[PDB]
RNA sequence: GGGUCAUCAGGACGAUGACCC
RNA sequence: GGGUCAUCAGGACGAUGACCC
């Protein structure tokens, strides 16, 4: 892992094709953005795990 | 962009081979981590910029 | 013991300071 | 107009509800 901290309104960048913005905050909830080219996929770690079981074009 | 709400103490998911865990939050200030293999990068977004510069090899 | 704010930084669920009770 | 909490979700700085002044 590589753990660092941000503010809401900042970024972060991975792959050289991905970058990361920390919207804001709602308490423990924490509104994220997400950019990359669709030659990728992003979902939150369960959602994955319906795709990672055999595929990547669920119904 | 792909926009979200995580709660702190969960996790997201990137790519095929990319992990992020929302690690918790401090007011304005959030703390994240990455887990990725050592054949991608990641940064905050100023160090970024020193990178990009035509290079992509920090010191 | 609890709450709040900020800074430095790397592949580590990183590290440190400050403020309030 | 301001603050706080919560839920659903897609490639969109997403959408919605609730609580307090």
């Amino acid at each position: 892992m590589l753990i660092l901290t941000r503010k809401v309104g900042e970024s972060i960048n991975i792959g050289d094709d991905i970058t990361i913005t920390i919207l804001g905050v709602s308490g423990q909830q924490v509104r994220i953005g997400i950019n990359a080219p669709k030659d990728v996929a992003v979902h939150r770690e369960e959602i994955y795990q319906r795709i990672q079981a055999g595929l990547t074009a669920p119904d």
